[PDB]
């Protein structure tokens, strides 16, 4: 349960969670939620400058660059949910991959503590 | 046809080509052909290294290393054949982003001009 300074060790059970439409991501504070929230369209602009320095491709990194942003500003795990059900983080990872050929790129929202 | 210095400044002529069974790339000169034969395998460990400084993933970016490398060392172009036929850069892409949920990585070797 949520600590006294409303922390959430167990990530399954937090009231903080963010998603995209297709994939919902759980926090361990409002902190971090909030961080994530507020930085991760300028980690996009940042992540694909530091990718095109790698290698030119024609593909929407942005995804990529979410998971990435997710996983370093949340401290205490890892939880997400894909279309609904509870995905691991290959399957964040394979979501990802076939987002890549598509153009357009989904946002993200702070959402209510879903069933 | 091949210059008096041994170039082709037509791809689609050359008899300087490597295939990884999968995919052909073609070369303007020996000099080239050469530079990607003896330098891929180790571009793969310093691509790998490069990538994983801007995110870590389940994928085996290997083909992806290879276009760059062969993009890096051919200075007349760009020409490959994918299974047997033309394949545009686009195309290459498609088949490296598919590759890429495969451990396994296919080696370069000289080839003797197809077709």
């Amino acid at each position: 349960p949520k600590t006294q300074r409303g922390i959430y060790h167990n990530l399954k059970e937090s009231e903080y969670v963010a998603s995209n439409t297709d994939v919902t991501f759980f926090f361990s504070s409002e902190l971090y939620l909030n961080k994530f929230l507020d930085g991760y369209q300028e980690y996009r602009k940042k992540f694909n400058k530091k990718i095109e320095r790698v290698a030119v491709t024609p593909w929407n990194m942005d995804m990529l660059a979410d998971i990435t942003f997710y996983s370093e500003v949340e401290k205490r795990g890892f939880h997400a949910w894909l279309k609904g059900d509870n995905a691991t983080w290959r399957e964040v990872h394979v979501y990802a991959l076939r987002i890549m050929t598509k153009p357009n790129t989904l946002d993200w929202s702070r959402i209510q503590k879903p069933r």
